[PDB]
């Protein structure tokens, strides 16, 4: 139809809205022949024009992309996640749900429905594909056909209304370790830590309470504890009644770090306190005894202009997040941090690890780098959320390498793949969508994990440019059993 | 995975190979709200890399695109035509058939199979979609789902092995009027004129003989006769044994024009003779009494670099085709033409008419114009087959108007739609795919048929660039019953 001619739908953020398939993608170079598995990712892509022309980036319907690696070939499939919102709006032929996380602006016909778009994360678990959005239950899809089974409550057991979009895989038990904030509705302090068995059965749902009505986007999991970074990105029902953005960052309130024993309950929860800041995605987290470390980009204010926060608009310099380790001790009194240490001196986000070392001690990480010292010759805005560099950091030595995508391209969230099941940490490949904004083409580029500076060793050249996405994951073919 | 790095697969001729859908295409401007129907077109698009790195453009598997118009909205669907070749090659995962129209280069596993790609024309008839390739029978598909039913012989009646890709619709009887060359196999002089009832039943299959083993791509149909333009674009089994392109244009042999009474047989066929030249697509053809006129672009040699002709590579100046009327008389003795008259002074091809006046006297025509005096700012060659202008000609007065697509875009074969069932000749709309080769985007542009100079009145903006195609047709929704 007629989408708004606003910057949110023009330029590189133009609507895509195409589901389809491609058999045997064009390959420049050679795909690692031993690779055999599935790479899932997802982007927001409103099926119809929004009700309000200022609709946020995070409110678009979820479009899931599957790249199946097998025998040096890559197949492409892309489908809409058939959420309840998507089904009802397709039947209606127009957009019925309102602004981001604002049910006071919804149409009367869909009142009370699950407003999730499942546009934030996609991960293969328990033989199915979990599609996740923070404000809604987990949606279940087929990993290979991308058909939508629908929202789940895990055989009826799960009591929480929501389900996070950043679960971690326990590298010993294979359990899905997730959480949920706003578990009893919007603007509710209820929280839950959740563990799902490798067969999809809910194992534990430990409830507790949160310091604020704040966004809990990501969290950490260690061998013994679950870590929750609480930042004062607040929400107010009063502010929703005033037709303002749902989230809004208070620069006066402090930040908390909640450590919960995985085999405990809310009584065992310990809160630590630190200065005001903005926390991003958790690279990893691990515990040495009672010492708990968590790694994440920290910044003064909004870490991405995709967020529409209350107050002043985007501050491009205060939003620079740097990879930082927070260290608390469960063996100490009080609520004081043991250490905060900046790990990387360039503004970065979307961190990644060798997922085999999740929850455990590690050293190799990959990230997107916002390099402003580089030119950008593409008309159509989008200079601010421009993640144009891919970087690899060795945390054991501080050495780092990087790779620039040129003045035409941007990069999406990378993902690591091991060379062999029992290969050294970070020994393998890093894949990521590189987007040429001049020619409008997307390459699934594959780098050497240890030599990302050497550029890609292979590119799966697509005949279309995939829209700006969020998170994706790799799963070996064996996980489809 | 690895396509040849030749110009035939690089630049604007890159492989597309994406089947998919788009619900409610982005519309710049307004689509005529009364329009309700289907626009089908098709382009070559080899599913896998070829067996020979010099594969021609016409040898790629057929990719069919449907634009459904309804209530001012347009939906997009695109699917592979599942020919026997396509199915067997997908089962094999690689290309099994050899060079263009050369079974001597095929793999042993597909010997005897139908090597058609159904990549030349797609037209709605008898409630189904006929997908056509000159060297193979007609393929039957679903007009709305683009599902493939398969090759047909029309309840077993049709004796011809082949089926042309340029059928004409009788504006009185509703019959599909087609022909066939090589009807008894490759390199056979056997020809057939064919009529299919509006319910799909074979009505006539009148066989005759051809002057040469030559390409019969298009033909004419009048109220009383069928017209066959014979040009010495020859093929030889020797030429296949010598691993040469299937076709090769002899500049020494003459051209013929065969007029056959539609309700007659081979004895009634009359051949007329004229000088050597190259004939293109038939705009229209009609008879006034015994006088028979046919309109088509004529040129010295190869009219498009899509063809690989024997001898020297493409000559862009000898290849300029001009719309020309040939006129013979069935009441005169001998084989002399009554008149040959050039109707349009600019190099043109892909002509189109108000199909309501097919086989009858007419005046309004549309065409693609090769305007070489215009700039073209796209890197990657392809300055030669650049159809950058859309033109409308009034044959009753010789007046003509045109429209340039700019230095970034090219145009594909247009198609006419009447404004209303009872509108004057050429009163309506002209639709065509305009392709931005710098940004790689395709718009289904809609013009006023009488004021194409006023630019498009609407654009269905796609988030992808459709490959260079061949022929398409429009069908009202009523024809889907
Ligand atoms: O529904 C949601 C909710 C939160 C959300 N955060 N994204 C980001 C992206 C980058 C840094 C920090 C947060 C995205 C979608
Ligand atoms: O399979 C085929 C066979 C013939 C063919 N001719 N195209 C043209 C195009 C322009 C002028 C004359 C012929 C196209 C595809
Ligand atoms: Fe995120
Ligand atoms: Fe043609």
């Amino acid at each position: 139809a007629h989408f708004p001619q606003t910057p949110g739908f023009s330029g590189t953020l133009r609507p895509l809205r195409i589901e389809g398939d491609i058999l045997d993608i064009e390959i420049e170079g050679e795909v690692p022949p031993q690779l055999n598995g599935t790479f899932h990712r997802v982007h927001p892509d409103a099926q119809f024009p929004p009700r309000f022309e200022d609709d946020q980036f995070f409110n678009g319907d979820g479009m899931v992309s599957l790249f199946r690696f097998h025998d040096g070939k890559i197949d492409f499939r892309q489908r809409y996640a058939q959420t309840d919102k998507w089904k009802v709006e397709r039947k209606a032929g127009k957009s019925l749900f309102g602004a981001y996380r604002n049910p006071l602006t919804d149409d009367a016909s869909v009142q009370g429905m699950i407003r999730g778009t499942a546009n934030t994360n996609v991960m293969v678990h328990a033989g199915k594909l979990y599609a996740m959005k923070e404000d809604s239950p987990c949606l279940i899809m087929d990993p290979l056909t991308l058909e939508t089974e629908g929202y789940t409550n895990f055989d009826g057991k799960l009591q929480s209304q929501t389900f996070c979009a950043h679960p971690k895989i326990d590298p010993v038990t294979g359990n899905l370790c997730a959480f949920a904030y706003g578990a009893k509705g919007l603007m509710t302090l209820d929280m839950a830590y959740i563990e799902i068995s490798p067969t999809g059965k809910l194992l534990k749902e430990i409830p507790f309470q949160n310091p604020y009505y704040c966004m809990m986007h990501d969290f950490g999991v260690t061998e013994d504890y679950a870590v929750f970074a609480v930042m004062p990105l607040l929400s107010s029902w009063d502010r929703l009644e005033q037709r303002l953005p749902f989230f809004g960052f208070d620069t006066t309130l402090p930040c908390y770090l909640g450590i919960l024993p995985r085999n405990g309950d809310a009584r065992d929860l310990r809160w630590f306190k630190t200065g005001n800041c903005f926390v991003g995605h958790v690279m990893n987290a691990f515990n040495d005894g009672t010492k708990v470390h968590i790694d994440m980009p920290v910044s003064r204010n909004n870490s991405f202009p995709f967020f529409d926060v209350h107050g002043a608009p985007f501050d491009p310099v205060a939003g620079q997040g740097f990879l930082t380790r927070w260290t608390v001790d469960m063996a100490s009194n009080g609520d004081s941090f043991e250490k905060t240490e900046r790990l990387f001196d360039r503004p970065d986000e979307f961190p990644r690890i060798d997922e085999r070392y999740a929850t455990r001690a590690y050293r190799h990480g990959w990230m997107l780098i916002l390099d402003t010292e580089k030119p950008y010759e593409a008309p159509g805005g989008a200079f601010y959320a421009l993640t144009n560099t891919l970087g690899h950091i060795d945390l054991a030595t501080g050495k780092s390498s990087s790779w620039w995508a040129g003045p035409r391209c941007a990069i999406q969230e990378p993902c690591f793949i091991p060379r062999s099941p029992d290969a050294p940490e970070g020994d393998g490949y890093v894949i990521a969508l590189v987007d040429d904004h001049v020619a409008n083409y997307s390459d699934l580029a594959i780098f050497d994990a240890q030599h990302v500076d050497q550029g890609p060793i292979a590119r799966a050249k697509l005949p279309v440019r995939i829209r700006q996405g969020l998170h994706g994951n790799w799963a070996d073919a064996s996980r489809l059993a």
